[PDB]
């Protein structure tokens, strides 16, 4: 079906839960062995959420290359994306490395670093121009360069210095920070206008290295983020653009993580973004 009447078909028969199940039934399961290694524990946020083993993110250390973070390929739509937790104390160093490593632009944050009165990643990145960050066990320093706060997102340029080779690179930081405690946002305009923003920088384009996208698991919000992006790529690519079939896409993105989508207001929120930034492209 079209997706934008597959949606008020769901609304008027209210069975949003049943849909995100069969989701769920149908999702792939592959290994997950390293991520379960008894010298990994502190490495995880979360029991429940790792990484497959085929499309793990490798640190490029020969001591312990693991990190909670998995590449999401689309092949047809031509984008790449990091998706990975929330980084903890002991990993934020692990954390500036594979941004290094891997190339990437852009890092996209979906939460705050305090919600529900609990912390839900670390802070990881510095806060004063004059008060600048080194992460020892990988050899980095980080420096902010410059921020630009606005209603619903903050934007910042950081300085990413490789302290073994003296190399530099500028990262820009697109932080969503008003996603609210509990729920999903009651319109998706301002989730849109965070997305373009993100495009109109360069971050999610093939001359760079796949973006970083996280949340505190790495794997709702971040999801929504990635599914909303690659349906609207979709839909300016085909012919028929209402051919664009957003379970499909999002069961071919749970190949490469686990959990992807994680309540029934997550997945119908998902297409009401898809549903009006199609409006809007044209
Ligand atoms: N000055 C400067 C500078 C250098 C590099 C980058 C990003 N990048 C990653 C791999 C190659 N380039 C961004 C700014």
């Amino acid at each position: 079906m079209e997706m934008e009447k597959e949606f008020e078909q769901i609304d008027k028969s209210g069975s949003w839960a049943a849909i995100y199940q069969d989701i769920r039934h149908e999702a792939s399961d592959f290994p997950s062995r390293v991520a379960k290694l008894p010298k990994n524990k502190n490495r995880n946020r979360y029991r429940d959420v790792s990484p497959f083993d085929h499309s793990r993110i490798k640190l490029h250390q020969e001591d312990n290359d693991y990190i909670n973070a998995s590449l999401i390929k689309m092949e047809e739509a031509q984008r790449s994306y990091i998706l990975t937790q929330g980084p903890l104390p002991n990993t934020v160093g692990h954390f500036w490395e594979m941004v290094w490593e891997q190339k990437s632009r852009g890092v996209v944050m979906l939460n705050r670093v305090m919600e529900k009165g609990s912390l839900k990643c670390a802070q990881y990145w510095p806060q004063k121009e004059e008060k600048e960050m080194i992460f020892e066990d990988t050899n980095l320093k980080l420096t902010l360069i410059s921020e630009d706060i606005k209603s619903y997102y903050t934007v910042r340029q950081l300085e990413l210095e490789n302290l073994t080779t003296q190399e530099t690179r500028e990262i820009l930081h697109f932080h969503y920070t008003t996603w609210p405690d509990f729920g999903v946002p009651e319109s998706p305009a301002s989730f849109l206008n965070f997305l373009f923003k993100v495009r109109e920088s360069g971050s999610l384009s093939p001359e760079h290295g796949p973006v970083v996208v996280h949340c505190s698991a790495g794997i709702g919000r971040s999801g929504t983020f990635c599914l909303a992006d690659t349906c609207l790529l979709l839909m300016d690519k085909r012919k028929d653009p209402s051919s664009v079939d957003i379970k499909k896409v999002l069961l071919e993105m749970r190949k490469f993580r686990m959990g992807l989508i994680q309540t029934a207001d997550q997945l119908r929120f998902s297409y009401l973004a898809v549903i009006e930034g199609a409006k809007f492209i044209m």
